Formats: C-alpha cells, sequence, structure tokens
C-alpha cells in the first residue's frame, strides 16, 4: 500500500511521533520528530548504540566486525576512532582524496564526451566513478573503466544489493546467493590486504587499509584491539556503506536539476564567476559556491537515501519520551519525517535550495553513530558535481519520475538524460 517511511510521517500528524510495533519479543519504537530522534542520537545517544545481530548481517561483517551492524564497545570504539583518523588525513588532512576524486571525475566526464549524442543513461557510468574512487581510495588500485577486476567489484558489490534489496534487514532463500557474493569479495580484499601488508610505510603513506593495518598493527592485547579481519570488513564496508549512497545522491542531483533547468543553469552561474571555464574546481572554492551547496543540501533533504536508518538498539533500560524503554528495543529513525517536517520546514515537499541560503537537518545521522564517511561523502559530491556542471548541462530528451524507489537505498527509478557540453 505505503512504504513505511511515508506511512508512519503520515500518522505522525493525526497519532503521535512515536509507534511501537510488537513482533516476537524485541519491541520496534520508530521515531518520527527531530525531538524525539535527537534525543536517540545525540541526548542519550550512548544508550541507543547497539546494533542487531541478523544473519544477513553476519554473513556480510563476518559476524558484526564491521562498523555499521557492530555494537558499541571498548573495541568498536577504537576500531571506529582508527577509522575516523583514516578518513580525515586523506580528506582533510591533504590531498590525495581531492585527487582521487579530480582524476576519477576526468574519466567520468570523458566517458560522457562519448555518449554525446545520445540521451544516456548514466548510473552505470556514475557507479563505475564511485565504485573506481573507492577501489583507488581503499587499495590504490589503478584500473581504468574497461578494467575487468573493477568490473568483477561492481558485479559482486551488485549481486549483494540485489540479494539483500529483495529480502532482510528484518525490521517490520537465496542467503546463499550472498555467501557466494561475500566470498569473492572477501577474497579478492584479503588478496589486496596481503599485497598491502607486504609493502608497508608507517610514517605514511598511502591508503586507507594501509592506515588501519598500520593501527593495527599497533596491536597490544585481545580485549579492545582489531584484529585483521576488521581490517578487512572495514575495507568491504567502504564500498558496502559508501557507493550506494554516493552513486544515488548523484543520481537525484542530476534528476533534480532536470525539473529545474534554470537552478542548473544559475549553478553553472555561479561555477563560472568563482571557478574558470578550464581550472578544475578544487576543495578551496567551496566557500564560494554557495548555492551549488544548497543545491547539494536539498537533495540530500528532500530524498534521504535510508529515510529508516538502521535499528539503534537500546543497550540499556532507558527512556524516550518520557517513556522507559527496555533494553533489547529497536528504535527505527525517520529520516523522511524529520526532513519533511512541516512544523520545521516551508514547504518541506519542494525543491528549494534557498532555503539553505541565508536545525532538524540531520543528512548524517548524528551521535556516536554518525556517519564516518561524510567528510568523504561531502568532499566526492562537491568535486564530483562541479566537475560535470562546468563540463556539461543536462537536460531531457519527458521528465524523470521523482517519487523513488527503495533498493538497498531511496532512489529515483532509472532515467535517460541528454547531456551536452561546451
Ligand atoms: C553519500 C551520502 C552518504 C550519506 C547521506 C550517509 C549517511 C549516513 C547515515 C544517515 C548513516 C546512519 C547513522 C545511523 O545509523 O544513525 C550513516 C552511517 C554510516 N556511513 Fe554513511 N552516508 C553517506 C556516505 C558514506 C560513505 C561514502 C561512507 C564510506 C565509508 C560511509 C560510511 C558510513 C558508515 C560506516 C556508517 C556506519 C556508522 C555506524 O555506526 N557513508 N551514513
Ligand atoms: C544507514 C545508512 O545510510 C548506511 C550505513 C551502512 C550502510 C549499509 C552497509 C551494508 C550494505 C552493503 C551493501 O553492499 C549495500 C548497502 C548496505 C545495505 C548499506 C546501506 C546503507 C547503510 C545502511
Amino acid at each position: 500500500n505505503l512504504p513505511p517511511h511515508l506511512l508512519f510521517t503520515q500518522l505522525s500528524s493525526q497519532y503521535g511521533p512515536l509507534f511501537g510495533l510488537y513482533a516476537g519479543p524485541h519491541l520496534t519504537l520508530v521515531v518520527s520528530e527531530i525531538g524525539l530522534v535527537r534525543e536517540v542520537l545525540l541526548q542519550r545517544g550512548r544508550e541507543f548504540a547497539g546494533r542487531p545481530k541478523m544473519v544477513t548481517t553476519d554473513l556480510l561483517t563476518q559476524g558484526g566486525k564491521d562498523i555499521a551492524f557492530a555494537d558499541y564497545s571498548p573495541l568498536w570504539k577504537n576500531h571506529r576512532r582508527l577509522v575516523h583518523s583514516s578518513f580525515t588525513l586523506f580528506g582533510e588532512g591533504s590531498n590525495k582524496l581531492q585527487t582521487i576524486v579530480q582524476e576519477a571525475a576526468d574519466s567520468l566526464c570523458e566517458e560522457l564526451q562519448a555518449c554525446r549524442g545520445q540521451s544516456s543513461d548514466l548510473s552505470v557510468v556514475l557507479m563505475r566513478a564511485v565504485t573506481n574512487v573507492i577501489c583507488r581510495l581503499v587499495f590504490s588500485s589503478s584500473y581504468q573503466p574497461s578494467d575487468p577486476e573493477l568490473q568483477t567489484v561492481i558485479q559482486y558489490n551488485d549481486g549483494i544489493v540485489q540479494t539483500i534489496a529483495r529480502g532482510g534487514l528484518v525490521d517490520i532463500k537465496d542467503l546463499k546467493r550472498l555467501k557466494e557474493c561475500v566470498s569473492i569479495r572477501d577474497q579478492l580484499l584479503y588478496k589486496k590486504l596481503l599485497e598491502h601488508k607486504k609493502s608497508l610505510t608507517p610514517g605514511e603513506p598511502r591508503d586507507l587499509l594501509d592506515a588501519l593495518l598500520i593501527g593495527q598493527q599497533r596491536g597490544s592485547g585481545g580485549a579492545d584491539d582489531i584484529t585483521e579481519d576488521h581490517v578487512l570488513m572495514t575495507a568491504a564496508e567502504a564500498f558496502g556503506a559508501g557507493v550506494e549512497t554516493t552513486s544515488t545522491t548523484l543520481l537525484w542531483t542530476i534528476a533534480f536539476l532536470l525539473h529545474h533547468p534554470q537552478l542548473q543553469e544559475r549553478v553553472q552561474a555561479e561555477l563560472d564567476e568563482c571557478v574558470g571555464v578550464d581550472r578544475p574546481p578544487c576543495l578551496s572554492d567551496r566557500p564560494h559556491l554557495p548555492l551549488l551547496d544548497a543545491v547539494l543540501c536539498e537533495v540530500m533533504r528532500i530524498r534521504p537515501v535510508s529515510p529508516i536508518l538502521i535499528p539503534h538498539v537500546a543497550m540499556q533500560d532507558t527512556s524516550l519520551g518520557g517513556h522507559s524503554v527496555p533494553k533489547g528495543t529497536r528504535v527505527l529513525v525517520n529520516m523522511w519525517a524529520i526532513h519533511h517536517d512541516p512544523k520545521h520546514w516551508d514547504q518541506p515537499e519542494q525543491f528549494n535550495p534557498e532555503r539553505f541560503l541565508e536545525s532538524s537537518f540531520l543528512p548524517f545521522g548524528a551521535g556516536p553513530r554518525v556517519c564516518v564517511g561524510e567528510s568523504l561523502a561531502r568532499i566526492e559530491l562537491f568535486l564530483f558535481v562541479s566537475r560535470p556542471l562546468q563540463r556539461f548541462s543536462f537536460s531531457c530528451p519527458s521528465l524523470p519520475d521523482l517519487q523513488g524507489r527503495f533498493g538497498v537505498v531511496l532512489q529515483p527509478e532509472r532515467y535517460t538524460v541528454t547531456v551536452t557540453p561546451r
């Protein structure tokens, strides 16, 4: 009838913004209002920082050794501290990410030239580009578009997406097809991991994978220290969490610029004044591109990639609203609600980047469980989007459907778009 994110958004008007669903022994709360969600993420962030141990996830994360589906704990804090710093170093700390992402936007731009004068479907092409970026950032891969090993990775990532899309988080088989995908994935990375452990300079540099292995190098004894399996799982997750979210956010951006050609022209003016028409845009231009940033913020608001977050589990007996919340309780954060709440947003259903130009905006979550790839994401999307807008104009050749479909993320239905440069 109606997807859960809209259903509970819709019920929040008449009945409350906190809803309790029952199934089996576990209570499941759904939270559709900013104060409540802030209570879960920030205010009692630590209490609700647990994750649920499903069987798909176990396969995925070799038993909860990743970041996303592991419980808050001494081991998980060191692990994430290790991760967070790794990313910071590659993005803010220097220009390895900038370079990776610029040089990839080249390839992407080049691929698009050749697609003129078609009414191409991009999505594959972008998928490729963001996947390549993450291959680069994690292994120092040097694949070009045609490369078969890159093609392997997209194919096992793709299989995992397809598999999960049909089936379970079981919030609210064929589980063998995942194991298969997972195995080829686990092996290929491990190989890369072996290749990396052999050539390893701690001072620096040269890779997210290096950076974890160093961190794991410094690994006194069991209790709260990361094994090597977490390194591998964290590398796998950089794709798992990073590709489909980033590619989709790009797919929406473009989808919306088709509906708003004027706005696409306005951002293109911004780029022309501020950046050359030759120079590639780089991170230092960010402050000087206020509209673009607005556009990006708006896309992330209006079509949240995960309109319901992965559950937050109640680590101890706690409370929410003024209501007690037993240990083990699952809490679904309704990202669509808080991003479409008319109490907090004027014309929340209209695409208006100007609303970010002049509070309950949490595109990356927040609190202990906040996105660990936020800095990387933001840089990815800035760099990617400035370049194609600088080099290309995207028009309709009937306009794409902006409702959205739920794969493993919320995403627009496949569309054709005319791609035209200068
Ligand atoms: C909540 C969020 O936006 C991110 C954080 C972790 C991410 C998940 C991590 C596991 C995963 C692996 C994949 O290969 C596909 C997408 C999924 C299913 C990811 C969907 C987006 C998630 C759920």
